[PDB]
């Protein structure tokens, strides 16, 4: 089948927005395509991290990905650092990428007006990300609007390498998410929902307990009209809430409007709070079952193992072309 | 015992000056100290390389080191790329080093007034070099006046890592060769002898054949005072020769001076030429023996093994501290 590579920054918290926009759809994709889900812990180290928190967030993320419904026998789930080829191929590519290319990256602006105290990791992480991708001959890389820049560079490195040393890598394509909706902040309906929002009331986490989901939805910003009708502009807040309600319950927007006809936001919010709790419940159940189970490790184990099989043969061929070793 | 780490760039052409200044001393030292001789092929790739050449020079140099007298049961001799812990540890170190430190690196001058098209690996090989040294707890690194700068950085990185994560690394020390024998070039006695000299007659290669040694020596530059007397200033050429002669035949400089009291440069050169030929003879043989012998790879294999055995361990500990993997 076609291959798909997806790197996951270990951070132990993914929003209902991530779930709805991309994650959820993967459970389907994993039968049509050959998926790889790498918990890129080496990339997470480019910025300060607490060792214990990071070690923890790596298990959390794997627990949660399985909990959501990723099948470890169908797809491949693994931790980046337990597959050495990543770092090995990262070095080889660093050697074919020019400094300029990495400097002119619309993300290295992190150098902040004379910071200087920036890890070289920040500057060099793109060639590692190219490795993550290229090592498995991936075809599609499900990234957002923002990442596109990195995809292009890996595409460039792939070809540069191919022409200099021979046809080895597959040029990857940056495919966008399905969504067709987008989940906005509950506190500012114009802004997009994210884990990195300074206000916790802005998002709902797949591990938020009922009491907290109840609390956050009540607070979600609506408007003064008092009617449950879809209106992108004019009624941003309601329209968002309706969007969340609809994708999770399977009921149309037209349907939900008709249902909440002469009802106000008070009950609407109380209803939504429920549909969310009813939807996260099994996930939070399964998740804890995975955090307790030693079967988790056995999964990561065969994950790496399956990944290593391919990565290695790729590096072998890379070292072969470059002229390294024997 | 104490550990000594030495990275060797693959070039297959080491001069009689390198030999006299460092190599020779190791055939002895390898019995007291724990020595690692790493053929840094990953570093050699930061600049344009031809696959065949690099692949070749790696053998040639392994052969050479054994020929000169490195006892593989006593010391460890391995190729860099064959021990993954090097790249792995290189990445983690790139993450605790700031971009400034790498730019203010007095060697990055190869940036050519803004040539811009330089391999990022060029800007980043210092962290790899720190890896190489640090992975083996090495106490001493025999580098010349030229590399000092890099040893300073690795001393720094090592110190930084230890403070953040705890005592793990030995802060190495750069210990130079035994002073007195600084072998200048055969054509310019104020210039140092190097494989990188554009005039072939400025140096003698451990594999230079008799006819070539004879011709280069004869053309060695001398003064007109026509006496075989040591004179650092005034008589540079003769003092160089007297140094090459002395260090090889074991005679004292004065001994040679007296022994030549009423002789000219014609005979002195004819004598020197043969004592050089006599010294390389067994090396050139042992070198060809090793080259075609399949035992070479076996030696390299047990080198990887021994190296990896320690490297893997140190990486495991580094990953532990940084918070990577499981
Ligand atoms: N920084 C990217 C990095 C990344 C690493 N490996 C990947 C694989 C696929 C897509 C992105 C990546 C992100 O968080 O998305
Ligand atoms: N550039 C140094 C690099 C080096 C790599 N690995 C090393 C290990 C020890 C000392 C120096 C190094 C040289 O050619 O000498």
């Amino acid at each position: 089948m076609k291959t798909i590579f997806s790197g996951i920054q270990p951070s132990g918290v993914i929003t209902i927005g991530n779930y709805i926009g991309a994650l959820r759809q993967f459970v389907e994709l994993q039968h049509e395509y050959n998926c790889y889900f790498c918990i890129v812990d080496q990339h997470a180290i480019t910025v300060w991290q607490d060792p214990h928190e990071l070690r923890q967030n790596i298990r959390r993320l794997a627990a949660l990905y399985l909990a959501v419904g990723i099948d470890p026998t169908q797809a491949t789930l693994f931790i980046q650092s337990e597959v050495p080829a990543h770092a090995q191929a990262a070095w080889m590519l660093q050697c074919i990428v020019y400094i300029g290319e990495l400097e002119r990256m619309t993300q290295f602006k992190e150098k902040s007006a004379g910071k200087e105290a920036v890890s070289a990791g920040l500057l060099t992480y793109p060639p590692l990300m190219a490795a993550d991708i290229l090592l498995y001959n991936t075809d599609i890389v499900p990234v957002g609007e923002d990442q596109k820049q990195h995809i292009e560079l890996t595409r460039d490195l792939a070809e540069r390498f191919n022409k200099r040393y021979g046809e080895l890598f597959t040029i990857p394509e940056a495919r966008i998410p399905k969504v067709g909706a987008r989940i906005m902040s509950l506190v500012d309906p114009t802004k997009k929902m994210s884990k990195s929002d300074p206000n916790p009331k802005a998002y709902i986490t797949l591990l938020d307990d009922a009491k907290t989901i109840e609390k956050k939805i009540k607070s979600a910003v609506t408007d003064s009209e008092g009617t449950i009708r879809y209106d992108k502009e004019a009624k941003p807040g309601i329209s968002n809430l309706l969007n969340i309600y609809s994708t999770l319950s399977g009921q149309s927007i037209e349907e939900l409007e008709r249902q909440y006809e002469g009802k106000g936001y008070g009950v609407f919010k109380a209803d939504l709070a429920q549909v969310v709790i009813e939807t996260l419940r099994p996930i939070q159940e399964r998740y804890h079952h995975w955090m307790e189970s030693e079967e988790l490790d056995r999964v990561l184990d065969e994950g790496a193992e399956k990944a290593n099989r391919v990565a290695s043969e790729m590096v072998r061929k890379m070292e072969q072309a470059m002229g390294l070793g024997r």
